C-alpha cells in the first residue's frame, strides 16, 4: 500500500504522472529555475506524463534544458498550468518538466 506513488493535479485530481517515471536530467530529477517574469519553479523531470493538454507549437526561447524546445503543459481537466513538455533534444528526445508544488502525491489507482 504505497502512499507516494502517483502524482495528480493539485487543483482537480487529474492523474498526471508517477514517482516511478522520475527522470534524472543532468544527474537530478529536480531543477530549480526561473522564467523571464522572474517566477521561480522547482521543476521535477518525468519521462512520461498523462492527463495534460500541450498548447501551441514548440519554442526554444529561454529553454532551461539545452537542446530542447518546450510547449506549455496544462492540466487537461482543469487548465492549471502544471509545467512544460520538452522535445527536439537527445537522450531522451522528449520529457516533461512539471512544477512540483502544483501536483499532489498519493497512493496508486
Ligand atoms: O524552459 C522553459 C519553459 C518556458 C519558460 N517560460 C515561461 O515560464 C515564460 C513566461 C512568460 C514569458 C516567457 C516564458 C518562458 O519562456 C522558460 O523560461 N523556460
Ligand atoms: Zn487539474
Amino acid at each position: 500500500a504505497p502512499g507516494a506513488s502517483i502524482f495528480r493535479c493539485r487543483q482537480c485530481g487529474q492523474t498526471i504522472s508517477r514517482r516511478d517515471w522520475l527522470l534524472p536530467m543532468g544527474g537530478d530529477h529536480e531543477h530549480v529555475v526561473f522564467n523571464p517574469a522572474g517566477m521561480i519553479f522547482r521543476v521535477w523531470c518525468f519521462s512520461l506524463a498523462q492527463g495534460l493538454r500541450l498548447i501551441g507549437a514548440p519554442s526554444g526561447e529561454f529553454s532551461w534544458f539545452k537542446g530542447y524546445d518546450w510547449t506549455i503543459a496544462l492540466c487537461g481537466q482543469c487548465g492549471s498550468h502544471l509545467g512544460w513538455h520538452y522535445e527536439g533534444g537527445s537522450q531522451p528526445q522528449t520529457f516533461f518538466g512539471l512544477i512540483k508544488d502544483r501536483l499532489a502525491e498519493g497512493p496508486a489507482d
